[PDB]
């Protein structure tokens, strides 16, 4: 079949998904840690497709939330778990777009 997406872009987006997930697991919880990571993830996703796939908007929601943190203010342990869960769902919906 026809493959509509650039495979280098997808490899990068995929790597960025896993990166942020690992960072989360290594207890990165502050704006200065998480914001550059989420931001590059979103840039990388958009390079593959601008389609507003399921759960993509949550990622934007988290970026705006994390951006509002004061320096030294962190995400709560439970918010971290929520973020990791949203990133998995967004990954899965991304993956499903791929062909």
């Amino acid at each position: 079949h026809h493959h509509m997406f650039n495979a280098k872009y997808v490899a990068e987006a995929t790597g960025n998904f896993i990166t942020v997930m690992d960072a989360l697991k290594l207890n990165y919880n502050a704006k200065d840690q998480l914001h550059p990571l989420l931001a590059e993830l979103l840039i990388s996703i958009n390079r593959v497709t601008r389609d507003d796939f399921e759960n993509r908007s949550k990622l934007i929601d988290w970026i705006v939330r994390i951006n509002k943190l004061s320096i030294g203010d962190t995400l709560t342990e439970t918010q971290i778990r929520e973020l990791l869960f949203d990133l998995e769902l967004a990954y899965k919906s991304f993956y499903a777009l791929l062909d």
